[PDB]
């Protein structure tokens, strides 16, 4: 490599098989990355916009930054980036508005007069990303996620409000959508910051921040629950397991059985109405109107992205680590495993689901010596690219 960067804190842990790199530092908060047509590398900056870095190859972990420009400055760009598979278009995401920009790749320039918004109406206080992604097996079609106003937002429980859920638009048809005339993938979504495709089946996922607070009977169990989920909403184009309300703010996964008051017949994996559900609502409610998580992770890990090997064997999540436990937990990449179906071939009441493929050597050091993995994406080659937005860092990751 041109350079030799190294982190500032103690090192990531890479399970037996992998290797990865730091390659770019000093990046002010980078959250969604993708590549260009051209070998670069987009990285949404956080307060900044949309910034390529031009890498230099040498093979494996072996990759230099030799350059950065800033495609598009916008302050208000604040984690949603997405590229159309012939490259010509980005596509990225404010609080409000999802613009389409004409890139041109013999440049590598964007000229913001060709600035258009597709989405609108989408601003809310608290939970303020909205994720972008551009669909492979219906390259039209374009996601977007959008999380709660409050930690229990009670405008997430009427669908037209547009709280907490994620929408589909088919940009070929394309005065800007609203957020609400989308197809609807799902709602009762707290916060799903990361949503991907399997190209298995073309099956969509989604990764949840779940509730926190979180009282039991009045009993305080925000220390293992609830759990942090993967979410299935069918695929593109096609009605079935999509659309419905996979629980927020009624209904809840559990991770963590023991000490759990009115446990009845719950498993791992099941929802149960919260404390401070509608005046009506039970767990038996949970179970029959609500969707249910296909695997929970550990409570607060805080997932933010989810991206597939092009076999589809393998998904890869990004834990960006939790603020609120007293031991901390996330502070990692972690893999899961899919089948021939495009289903995780684990049972949605496993405990162990999660493969770590990246760790904190310490815990109890993050969040301020630690990571915090962000986005994911693949290059062309398959080795993984993510972000960790509190370092200002973009690393690569491969097996060896
Ligand atoms: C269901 O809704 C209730 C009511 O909003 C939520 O209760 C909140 O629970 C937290 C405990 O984590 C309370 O914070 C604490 O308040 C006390 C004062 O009594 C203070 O000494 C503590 O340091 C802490 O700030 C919070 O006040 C309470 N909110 C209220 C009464 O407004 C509960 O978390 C929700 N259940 C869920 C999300 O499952
Ligand atoms: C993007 O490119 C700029 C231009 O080279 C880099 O800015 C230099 O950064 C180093 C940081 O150690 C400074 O010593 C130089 O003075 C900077 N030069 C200028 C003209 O500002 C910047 O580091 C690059 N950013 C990334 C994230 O790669
Ligand atoms: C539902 O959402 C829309 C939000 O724009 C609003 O017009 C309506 O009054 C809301 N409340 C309901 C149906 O309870
Ligand atoms: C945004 O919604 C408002 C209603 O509050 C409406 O005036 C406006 O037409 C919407 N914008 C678009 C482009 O749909
Ligand atoms: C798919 O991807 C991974 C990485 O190359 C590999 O380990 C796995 O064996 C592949 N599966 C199939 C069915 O080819
Ligand atoms: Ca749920």
């Amino acid at each position: 490599t041109t350079n030799n960067l190294q982190v500032t804190y103690p090192a990531p842990v890479a399970a037996d098989g992998w290797e990865y790199r730091l390659i770019s530092t000093g990046l002010t908060a980078p959250r969604s990355i993708v590549f260009d047509s051209t070998g670069g590398l987009l990285v949404l900056d956080a307060g900044v916009g949309v910034r390529r870095l031009t890498l230099q190859d040498n093979g494996g972990t072996c990759l230099s930054v030799t350059a950065n420009a800033t495609l598009i400055a916008d302050t208000a760009l604040n984690h949603g980036l997405a590229i159309s598979a012939d490259g010509g278009t980005i596509y990225a995401s404010t609080v409000n508005d999802v613009y389409a920009y004409t890139y041109n790749e013999q440049t590598n320039t964007v000229d913001p007069t060709t600035r258009r918004t597709v989405v609108t109406n989408m601003t809310n206080t608290d939970h303020v990303t909205r994720t972008l992604l551009l669909s492979s097996r219906l390259p039209n079609e374009l996601l977007v996620s959008r999380g709660s106003a409050a930690n229990e937002d009670p405008q997430a429980r009427n669908v037209t409000s547009g709280h907490s859920q994620i929408r589909a638009y088919d940009i070929s048809t394309l005065p800007p959508f609203d957020f609400v005339a989308g197809t609807l993938i799902g709602w009762g979504l707290r916060d799903s910051v990361g949503v991907g495709e399997n190209p298995t089946n073309g099956g969509i996922w989604s990764v949840e921040n779940s509730v926190d607070d979180l009282t039991r009977e009045g009993v305080d169990v925000h220390q293992d629950n609830p759990g942090e989920e993967l979410n299935f909403h069918g695929i593109l184009g096609n009605t079935a397991n999509q659309g419905g309300n996979y629980g927020y703010p009624d209904c809840y996964a559990l991770w963590s059985t023991a000490g759990f008051p009115d446990l009845g017949a719950l498993e791992v994996g099941d929802q149960f109405a919260s404390d401070n559900a509608t005046a009506g609502v039970t767990d038996a409610t949970c179970n029959t109107n609500f969707v249910d998580p296909r695997l929970v992770f550990q409570a607060h890990v805080s997932p933010l992205d989810i991206k597939f090997n092009t076999n589809g064997t393998t998904a890869y999540i990004t834990f960006h680590g939790s603020t609120d436990r007293t031991t901390p937990v996330g502070y990692s990449i972690v893999s899961v495993a899919f089948g021939l179906n495009g289903q995780p071939t684990s049972p949605m009441d496993s405990t162990t689901a999660a493969n770590n493929i990246l760790t904190s050597p310490d815990l109890t050091q993050c969040p301020d010596d630690c990571f915090t993995p962000v986005g994911l994406t693949f290059d062309t080659i398959g080795r993984l690219f993510f972000s960790s937005d509190s370092t200002g860092e973009i690393f690569v990751l491969q097996q060896s």
